[PDB]
């Protein structure tokens, strides 16, 4: 990879096999250091009720035209601050996040999309990453409903990257599940707005700056229709209290905590290699486990995902073939990565030690 935004981070990411410890800010902008296995706003979220006017049967406010709708790309602190001030006047906002996971161990949030009743925003989470805590007054606000579609990943990403926590989250995917119907975003936007979403950039590289026009359009359309979908879902839940239930299930989701990826040195390799372990000798299983565990350690050290360090087929290839020279380790898996070529002797020592260990 050309891009490596982690190098620009104000604080280096801790990929160590130790529990995640949150560093978060309150609505006053006061920094706090949290505790492992403790969500720092659990007592707040459990003590906060859904705004009563948000449980009333109301008429929908249509989404605007994409042609004349204001779109703002926010990538400075002042711009982020001005946006936060705009959001503190709303009773509901639509939020989405774009993420990167290949050239990062834990992964990091790349972009944040926000739509209000009258406009759209795209926030550069990479550029203003160190200042995202300024959004806490909005995300902690009990009178502001934060609408997300399929918030399981988002809730954790907000915590991992920014120390951001949602008070009065409403998940539109949970709403669709409770109505017993298809619950993807593309489905919701098509069923209520009669618009077909792009889907082309679902797997794009969100680290690219500048963001091309088509990607800006994709990012904007992910939240632009969401408050209308929210209005439509409220009406459906109020007649056939089910609306209240969805708010209660959404609150339970906002109570989830981010947990760093865990390497179980005796389990994870089995889960990733599965039935491919069949037909391997005791020594080949030892090399399979040991190299997979090396791969994870190297990924944590280089701040890359295990797949960026070495393809899984390459782990199986070394386990099967048992290479006994540096060149044989290199030749085992044709597209030789940078991490593998530099630690070729350590991978070779794993093989040599496993065939040495038994016979």
């Amino acid at each position: 990879s050309v891009l490596r935004p982690q190098l620009t981070f104000e604080h280096p990411v801790d990929n160590s096999p130790t529990p995640f410890r949150p560093v978060y800010y309150d609505e006053k902008g006061v920094r706090h250091v949290g505790e492992p296995g403790v969500h720092p706003f659990a007592e707040r979220i459990k003590a906060v009720s859904v705004p009563s006017e948000q449980l009333l049967l109301k008429t929908e406010t249509p989404y605007l035209s994409l042609v004349t709708c204001p779109l703002t790309f926010v990538d400075t602190v002042e711009d982020l601050e001005a946006l936060v001030a705009v959001l503190l006047n709303e009773t509901e906002i639509a939020v989405d996040l774009e993420h990167h996971d290949f050239y990062s161990y834990q992964g990091f949030t790349c972009l944040m999309q926000i739509s209000t009743r009258t406009q759209d925003f795209i926030v550069d989470c990479l550029k203003v990453r160190a200042n995202m805590y300024l959004m806490a007054p909005v995300f902690l606000q009990p009178n502001i409903v934060k609408v997300f579609h399929g918030a399981r990943e988002d809730v954790r990403w907000l915590q991992k990257d920014f120390g951001l926590y949602i008070v009065n989250l409403f998940d539109t995917s949970i709403a669709l599940q409770n109505l017993h119907m298809p619950h993807s975003l593309a489905f919701a936007v098509d069923h209520f707005c009669q618009v077909k979403l792009n889907k082309k950039y679902q797997t794009a590289d969100w680290r690219v700056r500048p963001i091309p026009a088509e990607m800006v359009s994709y990012a904007q359309q992910d939240t632009h229709f969401l408050l209308y979908v929210y209005d439509r879902l409220k009406q459906l839940l109020l007649n056939c209290n089910m609306l209240l239930h969805v708010f209660q299930e959404s609150r339970l989701l906002s109570l989830e905590r981010y947990e760093k990826p865990h390497l179980d040195p005796d389990v994870t390799y089995k889960q990733a290699l599965g039935r491919s372990l069949g037909g391997l000798s005791s020594s080949q299983l030892q090399v399979a486990r040991e190299i997979f565990n090396w791969r994870d350690m190297a990924a944590r050290e280089a701040d890359d995902s295990p797949s960026a360090v070495m393809h899984i087929s390459c782990v199986l290839s070394i386990a099967t073939k048992l290479p006994t020279s540096a060149n044989e380790v290199l030749k085992c898996c044709s597209p030789v990565s940078v991490a593998v070529r530099t630690n070729v002797m350590k991978l070779l020592q794993i093989v040599k030690d496993a065939i040495g260990s038994a016979l």
